[PDB]
């Protein structure tokens, strides 16, 4: 199957230009759009449920009827009932149903798709790539237990999340190690310190594309399922390249 | 080392119009410079030694000086040589010195680098990727006994000559077959029909950059140690991506 190009919708005429925004990443190749309207990044704005639920859900029920997947990025299980009710197919969480473990009940209630992201504080007793998988694999499980299918539950290392450059460094070189949990795995550094780190020099945030690009080639050729970007013509006419490779390539051995 | 980006200058005022561009290639990230004046497909022109030269001369003599290396696409040991007493810095052979055997002993004479792709009429007895390693090892072996360094000579497997849409397929998957040779292979499918093949549905060769791209980074993850492209920007910047991702897994591995 093809690599899932997941475009970024954020929510932060609203309604319209968000239409108009999920319109374009359809026709220049998205399978996912994810909305969100809350970060978990240290110095992230404080955005109530209230706040959440009011930015998010005139938009989901505006573009959850076209013909492309909905991912919700929140860590809330109200928010996320509402936007299941409405029909969104996945919920992306950023800390993976440990800030609210009602959320895999929830999930599993309306048969949708889980995307748990590794997260933090940057603390840790173990090396980050066995600590990441360690409690990724656990909540994975506890995802299970609720009875979310094994399929249907995505990791996201977190790049830009818990962990120093060296450590983020550790996690790119050994993306191999996460996707053989065979959970589908969801790669995320668009744009990101990760991207900054590959310039090696100052850039705009649009000047990192390429960059980000190449993480999708490479993830893609370390078998990441999904890639999560800004850029979505760039990323989904690379990763239509990549997907054509790695078959021609496959089919000929 | 970084994989090297060959931008291509194609040549048909014409100096001053072939400065400023290869002033733009250098800004992009350009290693080194193609120029050419002569195809060697069916689907091509014929041109004369002295018709050749008229071209070729007066750009190279104009663009040497630059801060850049210089190729010279040619089969003639002619043009080959009075481009190498000016300084270019390679010879790329379209003909792999089959059609001028005077051309191992040139490059040998001065110092210089060659690339040998392998091209042909379509007809072999041997299935393609082992005709095109009996080839072009044995042009290789020929330009050894020049006195030609190994590390100076190249191999380029010609996607866009001698092969059907399969055998090309067949190549294309078989990248590392060519770069365990352990000469430094180059890459070049830049909008070419394999590229066009990639995209599917109809594109003008411009809309190819990005699956050329995809090519670039696939083939840089198999070894390949230069890429000839339209686009320098985009694939300089893709490549130095996954020239940073390989040498960052290879570190912490």
């Amino acid at each position: 199957t093809k690599t899932k190009i997941m475009g970024i919708l954020n929510v932060t005429n609203n309604v319209e230009t968000a239409i108009n925004r999920v319109k374009a990443m359809i026709d220049e190749g998205a399978d996912i759009i994810d909305v969100g309207g809350v970060s978990t990044r240290p110095g992230h704005e404080m955005v109530t449920l209230e706040e959440e639920l009011n930015r998010v859900l005139p938009v989901v029920e505006a573009i959850v009827g076209f013909d492309v997947k909905i991912s919700v990025d929140t860590f809330r299980s109200e928010v996320a009932e509402a936007c299941l009710k409405l029909g969104v197919d996945m919920i992306n969480d950023q800390w993976a149903g440990l800030y609210d473990h009602r959320m895999f009940q929830i999930v599993a209630k309306y048969d949708a798709e889980i995307i748990l992201m590794h997260n933090g504080n940057g603390n840790r007793d173990e090396p980050v790539v066995e600590e990441m998988l360690t409690s990724l694999l656990a909540q994975a499980h506890q995802a299970k237990i609720a009875g979310i299918p094994s399929n249907k539950i995505w990791l996201d290392p977190g790049i830009g999340f818990a962990k120093t450059r060296n450590e983020e460094a550790e996690v790119m070189a050994r993306l191999d190690e996460l996707v053989a949990t065979e959970y589908p795995v969801l790669l995320a550094t668009s744009r990101k310190r990760f991207t900054k780190e590959m310039m090696g020099y100052d850039t705009t945030p649009v000047e990192r594309d390429e960059v980000t690009a190449a993480t999708t080639a490479y993830g893609i050729m370390k078998g990441v399922r999904a890639v999560r970007v800004h850029n979505v013509e760039l990323n989904a006419k690379l990763a239509k390249g990549i997907d054509f490779l790695k078959e021609n390539e496959n089919a000929r051995h």
